[PDB]
């Protein structure tokens, strides 16, 4: 269950209760199916679906069939998909906040009209490219090369780490155009890369620990014409968009984590009580009860400090340091909750056929899938060398 | 610097920066004069000035001279001077919450008025006993007698850690008047006693590691006469007065690792830019970096936290379990928080000199005051319990 | 890569090298194979090999084929196997010392003469059977029920958790042979069941989140008859038996968290100094040298922490406190280590073409297999209790 | 009570039982009044009963005055020491093995008979000076200067934080002679100072925040007057000299956190079963049992690993890095062992009456003073990349 605490007005709570019943007359009795065969057969229908439902694109502007809301109602919509199948959580994070809200804040009129339609309806899947196999962290380090040619644009090089690669049409594929500029950050450039161009493929599926279900493979560029009418933003600006979006993308996806300590703890305490042991049951043990305690305690703490970072940005006041921070702690202390749950099942939540085990392996991807904790407290170091 | 990602009112930030103007000038130069010393011969002039602003019946009803605000600037006034002098905070917490929460809540119109204007103008001051020196965290097994004759009670005996003793004009005394009764919790009755009642001796103060400067004693009752007019709550019936203060009590007194939290940020961050090593400012280092980020992310979450839980309260969405998680949380998050400082520090940590030594004594009472730490996940424990 | 720290003579040192050269052929280039089938092919060839080289019966006297070396030796060869391949040692362990120990404390003359020789020539599987699907760390109140038809022992009910299930020949199980007795431990009874006896079989092989390649199964007992000259120790004597090889075997698994954290640290270290980042290699950030600092601390510690331990058993001073508080600290400290161990290698960390998943999902099991994190520390505060 | 877990020798055995049974009676009912008026009456008293038994030469040999023992012996004796009174724990760890064994072994035949007869004997007291306000963390980056003018070397500059400054006979200055240098190592050099030369002189003694008892000042240098055969090494080469005595202090005064855990330890486990709450000692629940379990495997896991390193140190291999972490574990758990302690004291943990405070405040010098964890992990960061 839920309570008021996190101060969820009119139109958040009932979309709390509506999103909670589809995930679980849908989602739920499949994720552990899409964890075992890594794999989602039921991967357009879930996205038509989603776009049906109006929670795609629902950071984006109302001219499209968007829902034109704020960032609490995306970061509750995440939490809960992640609550459900935290594989999918991760493919929904890409799709609806790595695309489309660079599409909406920096693409033109001309652009975002294009892919939108498509794109907020489930048509289209959307993928973001930044990490590059030799550059992980070090983003603006990337060797992908784009000489212009007249009004096309002939990128030649490789990206890793791709969300959704194989199933998107429609990819935010940030290249370096000038490799000879002062300032290493000068030189990207954001491109609109579409399915079915001349010089793009992609490689196998990865197969990763956790996430299991959410496609991720290389991306090949080889002589791939791309339109000048494409760019996203401005020539040799593609910094200014990168930096300014990374802090929403951690910030949308810190409910990932949230979601799935919920869903550990609704998994956990249920068991507490029905498993008995010494002649009672083991949810009254003073052990039991203090992990309990902690568990509850770091799960409210984090997502209150998460909605109510959520909320500051609804009003025009974002922070590149507390996007960063809200996700790490998220991460951090989902660890250890996951952990406890886990400890507490016993013998039971060692084997597969518990979610106990994918909630660990999900929740470890948010401290290293969405930049690692090292990057994230050098931000939050860095804003304050600079006062 | 505090940051509107609280989502406070223009009014609350009106308080809060009123209160940082006032505490700045008169409590935080001598601030580590009265931890010196243990002594605060300002205390009643300190008080009259506070009754002058009006919050120390922050919580109180407007026909009694209070502001009649909710619990939120309630915390943000304890967070406030916690902030320059914890004691003096902890002094705050135990006289507006305690005494002056508890008259408006349980209290008849003859008592709320008689006591009322006095504690909230200044002239009296609040105490709360709960505590014995056989009883600490169990309240229910005190032993102090309340044996009536006629419309007198008898009470004998002494109790122990009560905060502003020597100091307190009227004070809310819990005593058990049948000690043979089978229920355990139906056996205790709250009294108003106060200053100059024959009977009625206080002990000197006591030396303690931290929050020096709160005048604590033993209480000494021998044969007094306490009137039948002066009864908190219920005959018989005081142990439903006692938890209702004791779940309150724990808010409102989380703004005392929130301040001693922001103070020992606002030493530490301006303290790692005007210091060297190897050529370069040590705020500059990676392992400083994420020590800032860890104290500014476990302190934004703290005071969200406890904000949201607050906002809850006012609304009648009360809940003793949620009061306990965020008084553990933050005295948990303080105690690591304020060690963590010291070594930002390095060698100006470990000397009186810097304030830094007197916040970590400080913190190091929410995790034993006011209900032990593991008495708090008991209580969280058995929430769960029953559903 | 070891120290020589540890203080282990020549002759036990030559142990550490003859295994080390021998599981990184033998053992470590299938680890890989044997974690993704989880279904070791080679597992009665690889034990054959290592009864050839004397550290099955390692603990055994010399006159059954053993060794009649010490705990320290097995210890260390438990962490060499656990380092090599974590879910091979747990089998390693609990055949070698949860049936070898078993059998040379509690079996008679003939007992040790018929079992043993087979045992540590390799041909012969061990396992123990005290967990049920209802009792796992209550193993007191087993359900497994034993009657006397004359000479003879009719065994009733099933065993779960169990290693080796389907592999082992000779199997150690526990069964109560009288219930009206006024305690509980009085009627359990140890027993010597052997593989392919009328009545006994195995349900199927189960799957666990990590230590794949493991067996592990259900025993079922149907009216099995077993005799009367297979009777482990004496007539209702099994808990002092069975808590007897509980104290040994939480000593000698402690290697299996010591192996992967030794493991984790052997493959981190040498891939920070091969990446690099933002222009310079990974090694020598001081958010990476910390935690390498750190996770070397722990391993070190906890590895010097079993050897002392494992060298006061073999004196004749062995305790049970120390026994579940080594294997409880090992496990957390190797959970933990792991959790950064990952994280270290970025996205690399999260697939499987990495044994650090592996080395993560193995670390959890020590925590809820071989008793119970939370029970060991019951153990250890009833220690002090009963002084 | 001490148990032989610990690897002792059955001399080492008997040292331990002679220093628990002298300390006692002499040191320890008397650690309440140095920690109240950071005094020592009978300082030099304690002194010279320490030199009759040999404890300050534990490692010198006896042809100075020493007991020719290896440093195993040293870190025993710095456990018990720190254990009854922590306040005098750093003064013995300061002259013995800072001053002598300083002496001992990197001084010529000369200066090895005028000093240290005296200090062996407990007629001299000795200390380390290398920190200044400028270089807390750089040590090489000192600024006194060091000018020669024939066969005498005159001191100017200033240094904070030595250790028994206003007592100690025999100080060991490092001073740089070479300020010109490019390498910063090149240009320190060591000296003896004795009390009474002319332009030395002692400052205030500093009230710091715990460890009250052992002496520190400040030291000033106004053209003083040292022999060319006081310096101690060789001129421009105390590199190797500086860096050489302070692994052996991480290594010896690792013992200091290891005696205030088992301090906490031998106060925390019988007020549990002395203190009853509820009707049952407070030592019987469950969380206590933990918190118990959890103190006492720290502190073997802390005690086995600094005596390993010590058994490995006498016999050739000595390792900074194991020395730097060794004392960072064990002060990183001291903190949380003595949190924890006063935790389980609920409110008589807090007042000054009991030394629940005192431990807490002296476990924090080991973190800070000494070297910090910051300067240790980059140590062994530094040299797992230079393999
Ligand atoms: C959730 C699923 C999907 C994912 O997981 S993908 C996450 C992307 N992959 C990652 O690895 C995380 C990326 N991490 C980073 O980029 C780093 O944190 C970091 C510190 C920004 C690296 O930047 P640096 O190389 O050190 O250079 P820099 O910081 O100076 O930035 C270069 C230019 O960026 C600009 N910038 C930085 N923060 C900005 C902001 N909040 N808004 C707008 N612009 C911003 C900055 O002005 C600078 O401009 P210029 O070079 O001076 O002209
Ligand atoms: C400067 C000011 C700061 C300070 O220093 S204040 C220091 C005083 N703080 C303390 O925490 C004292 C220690 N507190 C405690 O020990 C806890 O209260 C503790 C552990 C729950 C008491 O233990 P128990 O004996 O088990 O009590 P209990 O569970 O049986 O009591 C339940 C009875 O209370 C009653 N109750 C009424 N309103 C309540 C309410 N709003 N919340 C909780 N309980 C409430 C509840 O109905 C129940 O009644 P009944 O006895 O079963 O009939
Ligand atoms: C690959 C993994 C390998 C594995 O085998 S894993 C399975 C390990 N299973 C576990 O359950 C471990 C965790 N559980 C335990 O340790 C025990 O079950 C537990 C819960 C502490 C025992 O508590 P209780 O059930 O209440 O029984 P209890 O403590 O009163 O003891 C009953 C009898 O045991 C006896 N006992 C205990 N330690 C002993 C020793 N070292 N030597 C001889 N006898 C010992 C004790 O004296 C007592 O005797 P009695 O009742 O007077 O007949
Ligand atoms: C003898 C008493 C010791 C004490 O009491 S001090 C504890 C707290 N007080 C302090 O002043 C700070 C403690 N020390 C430090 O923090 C470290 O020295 C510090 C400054 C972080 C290290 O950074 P750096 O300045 O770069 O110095 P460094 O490590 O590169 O060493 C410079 C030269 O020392 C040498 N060195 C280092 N460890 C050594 C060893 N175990 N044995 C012999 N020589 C050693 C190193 O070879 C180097 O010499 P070279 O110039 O390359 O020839
Ligand atoms: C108005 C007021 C003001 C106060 N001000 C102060 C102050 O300023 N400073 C101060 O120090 N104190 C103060 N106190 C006292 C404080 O409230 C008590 O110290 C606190 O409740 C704990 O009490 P105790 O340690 O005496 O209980 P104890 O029972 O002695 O607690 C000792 C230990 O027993 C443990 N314990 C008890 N029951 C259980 C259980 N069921 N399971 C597990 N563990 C258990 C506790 O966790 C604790 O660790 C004040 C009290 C009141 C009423
Ligand atoms: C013989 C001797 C005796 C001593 N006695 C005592 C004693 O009695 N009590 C005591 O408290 N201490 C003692 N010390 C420790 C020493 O005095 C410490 O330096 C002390 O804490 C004083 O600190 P400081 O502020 O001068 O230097 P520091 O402790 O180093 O403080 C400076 C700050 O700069 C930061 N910094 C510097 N470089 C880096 C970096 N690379 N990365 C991150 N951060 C960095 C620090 O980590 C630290 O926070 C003693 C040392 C010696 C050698
Ligand atoms: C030879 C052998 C091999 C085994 N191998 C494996 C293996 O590979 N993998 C595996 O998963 N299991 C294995 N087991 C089973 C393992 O022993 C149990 O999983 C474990 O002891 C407890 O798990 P449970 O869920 O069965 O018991 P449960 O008692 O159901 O445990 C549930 C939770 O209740 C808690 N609890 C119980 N009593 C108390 C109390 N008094 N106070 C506080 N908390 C309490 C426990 O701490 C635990 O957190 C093996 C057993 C044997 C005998
Ligand atoms: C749309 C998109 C989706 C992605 N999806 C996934 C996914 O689903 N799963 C996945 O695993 N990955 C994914 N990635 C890749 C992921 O974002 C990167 O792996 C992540 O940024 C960390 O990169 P790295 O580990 O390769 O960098 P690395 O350099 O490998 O990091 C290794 C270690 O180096 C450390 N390091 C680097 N720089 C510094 C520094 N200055 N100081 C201290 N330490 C440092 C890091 O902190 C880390 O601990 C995705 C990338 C994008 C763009």
């Amino acid at each position: 269950v839920d309570d008021a605490i996190n101060g969820l007005s009119e139109e958040q709570r009932q979309l709390r209760q509506t999103m909670a019943k589809f995930l679980q007359e849908h989602l739920a009795p499949k994720a552990q199916e899409i964890d075992r065969s890594n794999e989602f057969k039921n991967l357009r229908e879930f996205w038509k679906q989603l776009g049906n439902l109006g929670v795609l694109g629902i950071t984006a502007p109302v001219q499209y069939g968007g829902s034109g809301l704020g960032y609490l109602e995306h970061v509750l919509v995440m939490e809960e998909i992640s609550r459900a199948s935290g594989a999918v959580g991760l493919s929904y994070g890409a799709h609806s906040n790595l695309c489309i809200n660079q599409l909406v804040r920096n693409g033109n009129e001309a652009q975002k009209e294009k892919y939108l339609p498509k794109l907020i309806s489930g048509e289209y899947i959307g993928a973001l490219a930044m990490s590059e196999p030799n550059a992980g962290s070090d983003v603006v380090s990337m060797k992908l090369k784009a000489e212009k040619k007249g009004n096309h644009y002939i990128l030649n090089g490789n990206k890793f780490w791709i969300t959704n690669g194989p199933d998107a049409d429609v990819l935010i594929v940030y290249a370096k155009t000038d490799l000879a500029a002062v300032p290493a950050s000068r030189g990207i450039t954001a491109f609109i890369v579409e399915k079915g161009m001349p010089g793009f493929s992609t490689s196998k599926k990865l197969d990763k620990l956790g996430m299991r279900g959410s496609n991720t493979c290389e991306l090949i560029f080889e002589d791939c014409k791309i339109p000048a009418a494409n760019i996203l933003g401005h020539e040799n600006k593609g910094v200014y968009v990168l930096m300014s979006g990374l802090d929403l993308a951690r910030l949308v996806l810190a409910g990932g984590p949230l979601g799935l300590m919920q869903a550990v703890l609704d998994h956990t305490i249920p068991y507490l009580h029905v498993r008995e042991a010494f002649g009672q049951k083991i949810g009254h043990f003073q052990l039991m009860q203090g992990k309990m305690a902690d568990m509850y305690t770091r799960l409210m703490a984090c997502r209150q400090y998460v909605y109510n970072v959520a909320k500051a940005c609804d009003e025009g006041h974002c922070t590149a340091k507390d996007c960063a921070g809200v996700i790490l702690y998220s991460a951090e202390c989902a660890t250890q909750v996951a952990l406890d749950g886990i400890q507490c099942f016993g013998g039971n939540g060692y084997i597969n056929d518990f979610p106990m085990g994918r909630f660990l392996r999900d929740a470890k991807l948010y401290e290293i899938g969405a930049g690692t904790s090292e990057v994230r407290r050098l931000v939050i170091g860095r804003a304050f060398n600079a006062d």
